[PDB]
């Protein structure tokens, strides 16, 4: 009851999992950090803890900073580093898009510098050069 209660494998997130490697036999009342595969970045409580041989449920994974590469680097916009696309990051990192030295925001555009999350960055358009 108090001594016997070792938990089992800890439940994963939406395409997530422990920041190490899934365990089959875990220590009771033990907790660990979670993370999502690839550039996927969850949100909530990646730190899960098993209770009486019954874990909890990790937070929620957020689609990485995967914006459109056929639209940004297409018309005339890229990253603040200007290196072809470079529109990929880990959900939670800042992603500043440029209007390609020359072209100026077409107004109807969204924003240059922003934050990627769930696969969204509000890519502008820009026009000039």
């Amino acid at each position: 009851e108090a001594e016997f209660g070792k938990c089992g494998p800890p439940p994963p997130i939406d395409n997530g999992d422990i920041t190490s490697f899934p365990l089959s036999v875990y220590a009771p009342a033990s907790s660990v950090e979670y993370q999502c595969q690839n550039l996927y970045q969850l949100e909530g409580n990646k730190r899960i803890t098993c209770r009486n041989g019954q874990w909890s449920e990790p937070p929620k994974c957020l689609h990485p900073c995967v914006i459109s590469r056929e639209i940004m680097e297409n018309y005339n916009i890229a990253l603040r580093w200007t290196a072809k696309q470079k529109l990929y990051s880990r959900t939670g990192e800042s992603v500043e898009f440029v209007c390609k030295r020359g072209y100026r925001l077409s107004s109807r555009s969204h924003t240059l510098r922003t934050t990627c999350w769930d696969g969204k960055l509000e890519y502008p358009t820009c026009a000039k050069r």
